[PDB]
């Protein structure tokens, strides 16, 4: 009883769930997906997947939170790796973003729910609502790294920083988004360093990029 | 008759338009065909006689839009027969203003990103646009070409790559704004970032060949 119980809240369990979840959600679709369906898939009691989620939404969140905190946790180490040159901390972080999105099960089938296997509706609202204040927030930050660059001389002292937040986030959601929708177009794991590199000369270049 | 009515172009596109607005509000999973029939004012029997299912109904009204664009562009060509880059900046800003501005357009683009899922019968809409994707890539490699070719791009640019670009640079800027359309004016901005995709493929050295 209380070591069955002890298996079931635990953390692998939790984990183990989220990943299944992940796999249905790619291959069904978040509507048609139940928490019976993912606790049977992930060989769990209805009473442990209630315990440890309260709906799927919730469920999804966590996911997607989860992808943004280990992004976070990896711009950390890079600028701890790259302390001089904060235009290769950020080059570096957006093309392992790309070509995780290829590389990775955990981003690539976040992404293509994201994109293609979610609609944001009914229980799923409450999700793109806290996404879209991510986003506002994102941008900021974006704008943040774009600044530390100016101040280390290595981009355009009169950037349009927020007009370069807004590309920034678009061409790598777009490139992510296009692929992952049809995944034999182009082969976005060679060409992401390549593309990454053109956003940056973009800032560097584009007489429209600056004020 | 009641019957040349229900069978009627304008009936059909009304039933498009109401079908556009329920399910940008609902998603198309939870819209049935019948719900769209009563919102439009029509019975089942009318609506099941347009459309077989929401997916057909979906594949029509995203083709219509796909045909309006194909029309601008002939209609740029001839304003700017000397001037191919001019008629791709055109297109490109109209694409973009008219996803802020035109319901139909709008309306799909939210559904295409954030209200319908490609599964089931949505698949088969998915294979179709597929396909339609391969041929926009290599009708924008030959518009740069063409441009290439009046000398206005360099002549080393790198084609396809550029082509993949441009795809993601608009569809990205479509679909963030759609998810968060009071982050960013894109209506306004939309000609800035037209002007600044072209800038790339005039000035940034990666997007030539070595």
């Amino acid at each position: 009883a209380m070591a069955r119980k002890t298996k079931q809240q635990a953390l692998e369990t939790r984990q183990h769930i989220l990943d299944v979840a992940l796999r249905l959600f790619s291959q069904q679709g978040v509507s048609a997906t139940s928490l019976a369906e993912i606790a049977n898939a992930a060989g769990v009691t209805r009473g442990a997947i209630y315990w440890h989620f309260k709906n799927k939404s919730d469920l999804f969140s966590e996911i997607w939170e989860l992808s943004e905190s280990n992004i976070g946790e990896l711009e950390i180490e890079y600028q701890a790796k790259f302390p001089d040159d904060p235009l290769s901390v950020l080059r570096e972080i957006l093309v392992h973003i790309l070509e995780a999105t290829v590389t990775e099960e955990r981003r690539r089938l976040l992404m293509e729910i994201i994109f293609h296997k979610c609609e944001f509706v009914g229980e799923m609202v409450v999700v793109q609502q806290a996404q879209r204040s991510l986003c506002l927030e994102s941008y900021d930050r974006i704008e943040q790294t774009l600044k530390h660059c100016i101040n280390a001389k290595m981009l355009p002292e009169n950037l349009l920083t927020r007009r370069a937040a807004i590309l920034m986030r678009s061409f790598i959601s777009g490139l992510m988004e296009n692929w992952l929708f049809a995944p034999q177009s182009f082969d976005l794991k060679k060409e992401a360093r390549a593309y990454v590199t053109i956003l940056l000369e973009m800032y560097q270049l584009c007489p429209t990029l600056r004020a």
